[PDB]
This record gives structure tokens, C-alpha cells and sequence, in this order.
């Protein structure tokens, strides 16, 4: 309701937007926190505080919920799970 600024975005289509820029199309949990700061800048002045686990919690949820993303098997033992979009479509 009070979204404005960059734009009213879904987190969901920001996410999308890191895995369609990599080119092999896929990255990790860490990747997208990574990739959020440097496609929102605006973010940068939280990461000297705290608060930056408060909303990478929230990216958390969408992984989860939407199935639009996939989890993908490790080969590192399960090191860092894959994020990739469905194949279905996109």
C-alpha cells in the first residue's frame, strides 16, 4: 500500500531478473543478497547495520513459497543449494 519509489516490484521479479542476467542461469541463496545491493543500491546504507538480516529474511519466504523457483542438488555435498526458475516457462 505505502510501495512507491524504484517501483511497486514483487521481490519475486527482482529474484527472476539476477537469475535471467547470470547466464548459466543459476545462483545461490548468498548470490541474490550479493546481486540485490548491487541491482538496489539503495540497500548499501543498511549493510553497515544490522538490519540487513531483517529483510533478507523476507527474500527468504519467496524461495520457499511460489514453487516458481526450483531447488537444485548440490554437488558440493550440499553446500549451497541452487536457486533456478521453472523450465515450464519463463
Amino acid at each position: 500500500s505505502r510501495r512507491n519509489a524504484w517501483g511497486n516490484q514483487s521481490y519475486a521479479e527482482l529474484i527472476s531478473q539476477a537469475i535471467e542476467s547470470a547466464p548459466e542461469k543459476r545462483l545461490t541463496l548468498a548470490q541474490i543478497y550479493e546481486w540485490m545491493v548491487r541491482t538496489v543500491p539503495y540497500f548499501k546504507d543498511k549493510g553497515d547495520s544490522n538490519s540487513s538480516a531483517g529483510w533478507k529474511n523476507s527474500i527468504r519466504h519467496n524461495l520457499s513459497l511460489h514453487s516458481k523457483f526450483i531447488k537444485v542438488h548440490n554437488e558440493a555435498t550440499g553446500k549451497s543449494s541452487w536457486w533456478m526458475l521453472n523450465p515450464e516457462g519463463g
